[PDB]
């Protein structure tokens, strides 16, 4: 019993993780085999960050301004490259920590845990949501770019964020590890904003069933609802429309507390309205969106 | 910015757990130098529990009864002894992942992270606080017993607490690495159940500095109160009353913000008897007690390990 915001172990990523310097900025860098990705504005200075060209700033680095720096040991660049929004600095030698790993890139609503780290050195770790708006609401300071999201599926890490900017909310933007960046964010200091951020649905349901199975029933009601008139209700509350695809992905849960889909979007509906009323749902106050329906099957 | 429940990395604590079977029962095990540690009830069988001796069941066993597995090598007892609630098994291999450790005794309030596991392997990480009434609201099911809780100060692991039992309510308890348990529970299937719990004001407070830190400001008030006049509403409220060493705890918070710890008390009295008035403190509804003034102070200055 109990139902907790839950991380993976980080070990596996915390092995990867080494400081990247160029110049004046040093920043994260995961360290995979014989290569080692981080955000590529590292080889931004002052002038070259409200439009720089990363492909003639790159031309013109040698593998000898790139210090790469794995726990008391420096790593010798012997190439470089950019993928995108990441730069890749190939390095003389293998990680011999190196997991089983593939880099997977996300959608809206998927979670990850996110190791933070700071000159290559982790300091936490956190769970997460990618946002409707492709943000993630992190908790990072200066220094934090090139922190890693990622699951564990058994023993492979699949790496689906690097860490490359905060916006000016407060919020965070990043790419996959291939470099493209989730959402319509450039890494430049151009004026940026992230849209308006809405509540992940099928997340919340998936919770209401954890608390369910955890003993929680308060907010249960004797009511069904079409799937569209429970979207109608929901948008109004910015919520995001709930598809087929989800009310698929709620199957098994619906099939181990005995509550259909459509009968908990009512119950989600209802509270929507009606508020708490002073009392909680797995010690929130608030409807939780940052749990998927795989994440509630797993804990429970 | 941005404040999130975070626990220490993990990585230090995978690379000691391990699996430790008894006839049929299987659970947890921290592997430390040539020692692995884990509740004393593996021992049990489900007619033992119910009223078990745990000196004459541990007189009965040999070494070959206990079967230890770190990965898939499986590792060879060669002793046994219990210290408390927790059951020692001496092996014959040093654990070469480790780490720099201490064992210590912490205090409600205070906070760790917990590292769930199954079979020895570990599922997921999470940072929670030892409650007033000495239970951890914890995720856990069948077979994470012997899964532990620890902070880390600089690169040196402080393994604070061993899961032992999951109380009626759904809340935790367990014992500290020398098998102490914290609060009144017993090892025994009888009807125990935990007192009522009460907030960690010191906590509550960390965390109103922690969302001034990022931004959030609309319930700082002009008042102050005294510290006798603030606990005698906290104590209405079933807020545990904060001490002189509490006041001095939040100090670099206070330092750092510009808000003296009886000044945010003044604040906190207010919230306490009218609510948030449907607004939100850091995205929560509710006041979060379990940052400690410290996690809040390393979360905002980026202390790494
Ligand atoms: C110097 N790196 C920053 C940046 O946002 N860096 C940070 C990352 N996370 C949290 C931060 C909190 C406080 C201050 C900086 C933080 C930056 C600025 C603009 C652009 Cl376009 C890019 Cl790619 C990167
Ligand atoms: C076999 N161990 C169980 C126990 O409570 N085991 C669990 C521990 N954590 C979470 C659980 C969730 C669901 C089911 C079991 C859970 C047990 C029973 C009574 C006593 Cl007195 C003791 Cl010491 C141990």
């Amino acid at each position: 019993s109990g139902f907790r915001k839950m991380a993976f172990p980080s070990g596996k990523v915390e092995g990867c993780m080494v400081q990247v310097t160029c110049g004046t900025t040093t920043l994260n860098g995961l360290w995979l085999d014989d290569v080692v990705y981080c955000p590529r504005h590292v080889i931004c200075t002052s002038e070259d960050m409200l439009n720089p060209n990363y492909e003639d700033l790159l031309i013109r680095k040698s593998n000898h301004n790139f210090l790469v720096q794995a726990g008391n040991v420096q790593l010798r660049v012997i190439g470089h490259s950019m993928q995108n929004c990441v730069l890749k600095l190939k390095v003389d030698t293998a990680n011999p920590k190196t997991p089983k790993y593939k880099f997977v890139r996300i959608q809206p609503g998927q979670t990850f845990s996110v190791l933070a780290c700071y000159n290559g050195s982790p300091s936490g770790v956190y769970q997460c949501a990618m946002r409707p708006n492709f943000t993630i609401k992190g908790s990072f300071l200066n220094g934090s770019c090139g922190s890693v999201g990622f699951n564990i599926d058994y023993d492979c890490v699949s790496f689906c964020y690097m860490h490359h900017m905060e916006l000016p909310t407060g919020v965070h933007a990043g790419t996959d590890l291939e470099g493209n960046f989730y959402g319509p964010f450039v890494d430049r200091q151009t004026a940026q904003a992230a849209g308006t951020d809405t509540t992940i649905t099928v997340n919340v349901l998936a919770w209401l069933y954890a608390a369910v199975i955890n003993g929680d029933r308060w907010f249960l009601n004797r009511f069904t609802t079409t799937l569209n008139d429970f979207n109608l209700v929901a948008m109004k509350y910015n919520y995001e429309p709930l598809t087929q695809d989800h009310v698929d992905i709620l199957g098994p849960l619906s099939a181990q507390t005995g509550i259909a889909v459509l009968d908990m979007c009512a119950s989600l509906k209802e509270l929507l309205q009606n508020g708490m009323n002073g009392r909680t749902i797995l010690g929130s106050a608030l409807l939780e969106d940052e749990f998927t329906p795989f994440d509630v099957v797993r804990q429970c």
